[PDB]
């Protein structure tokens, strides 16, 4: 099945939500990792709300990106530009994605909710164009 990633550099704000929506969504049609580069934890407070949609974001820590290779998975979104930092194969695989996604790093809880209702739509658009 189709693997995704939704991987900018840095975790503290960006890779956080899009890929615990994407298991959410694609549950059964895709598989999702997150790796990241020069990533961190997601953001404390994103957590909790995003468990309060019942979704955990937290338990993305695991190996960089540069430790995979891209040719295995299937789709890869970069979330803060083209180049990001981040190894070519990585973009050129059979879709590049990339958003202006607002992150609630800090910021109020309006934020929080507003980013929700925006990853929701951006990751349901991204299955519904791959699956």
């Amino acid at each position: 099945m189709k693997k995704v990633m939704f991987v900018c550099k840095r975790n503290s704000s960006r890779s956080q939500m899009a890929e615990g929506f994407a298991k959410t969504l694609g549950a059964g049609k895709i598989a999702v990792t997150s790796s990241g580069l020069e990533s961190s934890r997601v953001h404390p407070t994103a957590i909790a709300m995003m468990e309060e949609v019942g979704i955990d974001i937290s338990g993305q820590t695991s190996d960089p990106i540069e430790n995979f290779n891209a040719d295995d998975y299937d789709v890869v979104i970069s979330l803060c530009g083209s180049g990001v930092n981040l190894p070519p194969e990585w973009v050129t695989q059979e879709i590049f994605e990339d958003w202006q996604l607002e992150d609630p790093d800090g910021q109020s809880l309006e934020v929080f909710r507003t980013v929700r209702g925006q990853v929701k739509e951006r990751v349901e658009n991204l299955i519904a164009k791959i699956s």
